[PDB]
């Protein structure tokens, strides 16, 4: 286990106290953006997000996925889409995006890797239409491009998923659906491969009964053949119907930190939150003990401040997360370390 006084030490490292506000916000109320991964390649800071377009949980089609670009990480253009509708593939309806392999240095260089000549990138695919295709399945596809990630183009795409509650050695706590995922390239190969997916997925404890989403890996060689950790799920939160998610992990030299979400957890009155877990395994997380990173104290973040991307650079900590009010109105808002200004951007008007 990670000592309580170093966990207090990363605690003091990765907090935020300071909201900047929104970076990436709907226009309207038919749109809602989520799921920020940020990276740079050269001379701009890159977020790729989600855009559901429904307001309800049953109107909208499903899933693309989005670029925007910064020079300073606080100020977004968006850039156009990346995965878009897929008409006639099995993921037509839902092309939720998280690029893979980051570089995990805390504070390091924040760019993505490329592995075979290419860049690549996990996704939440599916036919099932509405906002995550309305609790029916989702499985885990897997995309690349040879092209340029600071632009926005189309990636390549399987035509089917690598990895499906429907696989063979699909495990209890991912028999529901899958959702977000993240492959790194671990050359250090601490789990015995050199891809590592950390997961989250939604299954009922086979003892307990109890429904939650909980956090597992998955290994390959090669990005397209996987096998389940045989140890998951790796990191849980047992409550009925609590929600542990969006796993995100860096490394302070030995500790990984893993930078997760949690919904609906009993022990915090509010809806949703981000906090952190550290690990010198990856396997053994150990939870941090104190105030929680993000949590909703705005009006734009009222009801949920959750779902992590935090980037380390030049001395400041930016923590990216996905900020939804009372309205349901959804979009990605930032916090930072000191005080580095206040957004302008707003959501609209909600409806009634």
């Amino acid at each position: 286990k990670v000592t309580q006084e170093r966990m207090e030490q990363i605690y003091e490292e990765v907090k935020t106290p300071y909201k900047y506000g929104l970076a990436v916000a709907p226009t309207d109320n038919y749109h809602k953006i989520d799921c920020p991964t940020v990276f740079r390649q050269g001379d701009k800071w890159l977020m790729t997000y989600v855009v559901y377009n429904g307001k309800t949980g049953t109107d909208g089609r499903g899933y693309e996925t989005w670029i925007a670009e910064s020079d300073n990480l606080l100020d977004w253009r968006t850039l156009g889409r990346v995965l878009s509708y897929r008409d006639g593939k099995w993921d037509c309806n839902q092309r939720g995006g998280f690029p893979a392999l980051p570089d995990m240095e805390w504070g390091g260089s924040y760019e993505l890797q490329t592995y075979k000549g290419r860049h690549w990138m996990t996704y939440i695919g599916g036919e099932g239409t509405g906002y995550e295709a309305v609790k029916a399945p989702l499985f885990v596809g897997l995309a690349s491009t040879k092209g340029d990630i600071s632009t926005a183009h189309e990636w390549e795409s399987l035509d089917k998923p690598i990895l499906s509650i429907h696989d063979k050695d699909a495990q209890w706590w991912e028999k529901l659906t899958q959702y977000k995922s993240t492959v790194y390239w671990d050359k250090d190969k601490t789990l015995g491969a050199p891809f590592v997916m950390f997961y989250n997925a939604g299954g009922r404890h086979p003892e307990t009964d109890l429904k939650g989403e909980r956090v597992g890996i998955a290994l390959s060689k090669d990005m397209k053949t996987w096998k389940r950790y045989p140890g998951n799920p790796v990191f849980a939160h047992e409550a009925d119907g609590t929600i542990t998610g969006d796993a995100h992990i860096q490394k302070m030299g030995d500790v990984y930190v893993m930078f997760y979400f949690s919904a609906f957890e009993p022990s915090r009155k509010y809806k949703a939150f981000n906090t952190f877990a550290a690990s010198y395994d990856l396997v053994n997380w150990t939870d941090w003990h104190g105030a929680d990173l993000i949590i909703p104290s705005k009006n734009y973040d009222e009801l949920f401040a959750h779902k992590s991307y935090v980037i380390k650079h030049d001395g400041v900590v930016y923590h990216f997360y996905c900020a939804v009010n009372n309205a349901e109105q959804r979009g990605i808002a930032i916090a930072t370390s000191k005080p580095m200004g206040r957004s302008a951007v707003r959501f609209p008007k909600p409806e009634t």
